[PDB]
């Protein structure tokens, strides 16, 4: 139902109503053009209104993953790519310069359209821009932005991962290993990504997944439960004790803690070789 | 040097060392099989050890996006797909059923391998599983996991944004609107994901991007700055006041606040028509 312009790295989706000169609306934080549609109706008798879903939002779709560096707070990839999207969009819709309005971060995209593709711009409006780079007090506002993101993404994550470990009674040596930062900045950003992904897409879905005790009894001859010798008292050992209680499936104790296969790989292997090998 | 198995929706990468019967190791929250390589070193004379990067982690890569519903906490797409990955890997490497060990969430994957693809399992070991579904106190453990994830992915965001709105003196009209929850659970999930994306990938990058007052003055004839009439005292209006003081570029007042285009679309359109119609 939405129009599409295929660009390098994305299919850009946009609403288009009206007749007349082109007027491109660039959204802020919500990312999507639908917030402009009530406005577009008031205007459709005077402009061909184009309301964009920026490529990372809404119905637009990336055709390749974001570059890993986009996570850096001084990355310029996305803002420049958004501006180039609007310029390519204007060129595809019009042989003349067009009207552009951006709001909030969308007004920042519009600033970059004017800077890098002024030939597509007839008139432009910046609705309540939050850019701080050229301000006398730029550093104050930049630091506030940096600190709020740090608070939410990193502080919120470290405090909740500590809460997980205490909720499950994880042994210190396990807690430490599992929350240990990566020795490189690229490793640390990956480690953040991978943890957020686990929190959002794995922990809840897997720990309440569809497994019953009957699934264990049907194949009890195949199964060994393993409890670490250095992780006693933790919730995962209680899960195994329950399985054992209800099914008779054996528990074999194995060196190390929750991470004993890396903590004590010699001792872990010996148990497995005796079990199976 | 990693091996590859091309499956539906992903290229599954794994380490393969040793010789004899296949023994697949399924990692937990770290997602990657390198954590088993010291253990593999100790096992490689008795087993062909296979240590998997689950498809969402490490050197594995998706070739199709995840389903939108994977974010839902009762989704079971990912655990079932992980389990299917292990099963196809076993059939690719061995004509005999194989040995399997998983730890932590990897042990839950192993559980679904036994449930759905028992034919590929010779023997299987569940090292310290944190699954709670079949426990007599499942509700306690399930609701604790749900609370902690919610805290991080949504509430730490909600609290940080309120302090951020006070720092920028965002008008109550706009704060209420920007933080109004969606009328659907899945709609609220998408809201939070969108805001978390903006937080990580947009606010810092865009607000400290490379725009100077010189970029404006080159084209002062094209530009209108817009301030809402219901968002007085907010930081984005201070940015427009600075640009106007330094360059003379006009500010035009327009109905509504920071989201004035959806708050008062008729009055917003009236001003834009005065400007460009
Ligand atoms: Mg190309
Ligand atoms: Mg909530
Ligand atoms: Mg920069
Ligand atoms: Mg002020
Ligand atoms: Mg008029
Ligand atoms: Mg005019």
């Amino acid at each position: 139902g939405m129009e599409t312009l295929e660009l390098q790295g994305a299919k850009l989706r946009y609403h288009q109503v009206g007749q007349g000169p082109v007027l491109i609306f660039i959204p802020g934080a919500n990312g999507t053009g639908d917030i402009f549609l009530p406005l577009a109706e008031q205007l459709k008798d005077h402009f061909t209104v184009v309301a964009v879903d920026r490529r990372d939002y809404g119905e637009s779709e990336l055709t390749e993953p974001l570059p890993d560096s986009a996570s850096n707070p001084d990355s310029d990839y996305r803002v420049k790519r958004d501006a180039q999207d609007i310029a390519e969009l204007a060129k595809s819709l019009s042989d003349e310069p067009v009207y552009i309005l951006g709001s909030s971060s969308g007004s920042i995209v519009a600033m970059h359209v004017l800077k890098d593709y002024p030939e597509v711009v007839k008139k432009i409006a910046f609705h309540e821009p939050p850019i701080n780079t050229f301000l006398p007090d730029s550093t104050y506002w930049k630091d506030k932005n940096d600190d709020i993101v740090h608070q939410i993404l990193t502080e919120g994550l470290e405090k909740g991962m500590k809460t997980f470990g205490e909720t499950l009674n994880i042994a210190p040596i396990d807690a430490k290993m599992m929350s240990q930062p990566a020795d490189t900045e690229e490793g640390r950003i990956e480690q953040y990504k991978r943890t957020m992904f686990w929190l959002e897409f794995e922990i809840r879905q897997y720990t309440h997944s569809n497994i019953t005790l009957d699934d264990f009894t049907k194949y009890s001859d195949k199964i060994t439960l393993l409890n670490g010798t250095d992780s006693r008292g933790s919730f995962p050992q209680d899960v195994n004790f329950y399985i054992n209680k209800e099914t008779g499936i054996p528990i074999v104790d194995i060196p190390g803690g929750h991470l004993g296969y890396i903590q004590k790989p010699e001792g872990f292997a010996d148990v497995l070789l005796n079990m199976w090998g």
